[PDB]
């Protein structure tokens, strides 16, 4: 099968203990996994085993003193889990957790090495928690450790240092750490479609803003494209993708396309009050399919309604099969907001990308 798939539903043991209707719910994989079936998608990819990242790839990214912490969470009595939870920005952990943030990570490893190896041309990685808020020295938003960003470089760990790696990240939240992580780097091109509302949006940060374009030899290699102001759909982001995201990746020239595939922008998702449809995620998998050789690993991130991520994601391996794409409507006028962003993020960026020029 030209399609990888990876799940395991041991990822499902990390639990909120002190909340269960928590929304980053053990149920999320495996209602996606229940959807792969139903669409007889499952049989149709060859299936990847999921291991543990070991201690010495979390430091790809991460630093000694977050890995030991978390580590340390393992065998912790429910107090201290708690109490070391409480020391993070929105973040749980039951004893399962460190093990699921290994399995997460271990999972898309070895999808990138299918990939990377030619023994599929892409994959889709159904894991959880997710990653891209954790940062080189802590977790944060649901993540403990990075899993798109370790697995860009365990790519560059067993092809080159400099292999180009783009990180799309289409969860509606900022993936602060992936942007901290690479923001120096040009040889990993993050661009991340969120919602930001002037900072009111989780993470709350004005580095999610457009004009943090990188920094040193990194700048350029870091596009933000923040949503302000509308409730956000196909239209806007097929925009985006248009004049910003495909321009900009088809002259970086990727050699490995990892997504940060959040379905929290979904319609339906009570975290992210936007209205992408499944449709619409399809596209967005066609369009990444034409960069790097059909290279692209598709890596869970959020995305809370059940029904809609389950469908969502299933559309994304549809395409990632071969699937015939959607023809969808480009001449639906934008939000009005939605043109001021992107006309601020080509601003930002057109000193750096001669496709904006
Ligand atoms: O999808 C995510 C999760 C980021 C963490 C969001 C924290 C703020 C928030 O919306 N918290 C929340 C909302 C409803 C119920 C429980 C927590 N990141 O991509
Ligand atoms: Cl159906
Ligand atoms: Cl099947
Ligand atoms: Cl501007
Ligand atoms: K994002
Ligand atoms: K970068
Ligand atoms: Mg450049
Ligand atoms: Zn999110």
């Amino acid at each position: 099968p030209i399609t990888g798939l990876v799940y395991d539903q041991r990822m499902m043991l990390h639990h909120n203990m002190w909340d269960s209707h928590h929304p980053e719910l053990p149920q999320r994989i495996s209602r996606i996994f229940s959807r792969h079936e139903e669409l007889r998608l499952l049989s149709r990819c060859h299936r990847i085993p999921a291991r543990l990242a070991t201690e010495e790839e979390l430091a790809l990214c991460h630093s000694s003193k977050h890995i030991s912490i978390i580590k340390s969470s393992e065998h912790m009595k429910p107090r201290d889990l708690n109490r070391l939870g409480d020391e993070y920005n929105s973040i749980f952990i039951s004893n399962e957790s460190y093990t699921c943030a290994l399995l997460a990570a271990g999972s898309c490893f070895n999808s990138a090495q299918a990939i990377l190896t030619g023994q599929v041309r892409n994959a889709v990685a159904i894991v959880r928690p997710p990653g891209h808020h954790a940062e080189k020295d802590t977790a944060c938003g649901f993540c403990f450790f990075n899993t798109a960003a370790l697995t860009a470089r365990y790519a560059q760990s067993i092809t080159r240092e400099s292999l180009r790696v783009l990180i799309v990240d289409w969860d509606v939240h900022h993936g602060n750490g992936t942007q901290h992580i690479f923001e120096e780097d040009d040889s990993v091109l993050y661009i991340s479609l969120h919602r930001y509302e002037d900072g009111a949006f989780f993470p709350n940060s004005e580095d999610a803003n457009y004009d943090k374009v990188g920094l040193g030899k990194g700048r350029g290699y870091n596009v933000n494209i923040p949503w302000n102001g509308g409730k956000m759909g196909d239209p806007e982001y097929m925009a985006a993708f248009h004049h910003l995201v495909m321009p900009i990746a088809r002259e970086f020239a990727p050699e490995l396309v990892l997504v940060s595939a959040g379905f929290d922008a979904a319609r339906g998702d009570p975290l992210g009050g936007f209205q992408v449809t499944p449709e619409g995620y399809a596209h967005l998998t066609h369009q990444l399919m034409s960069l790097a050789a059909g290279r692209v690993l598709i890596i869970l991130e959020g995305g809370y309604n059940l029904t809609s991520i389950s469908e969502s994601m299933s559309m994304c391996t549809s395409m990632l099969l071969g699937d015939s794409p959607p023809s969808l409507d480009h001449l639906t006028p934008l939000k009005t907001s939605a043109t001021v962003s992107i006309n601020n993020v080509l601003r930002a960026h057109a000193p750096f990308w001669s496709s904006l020029r």
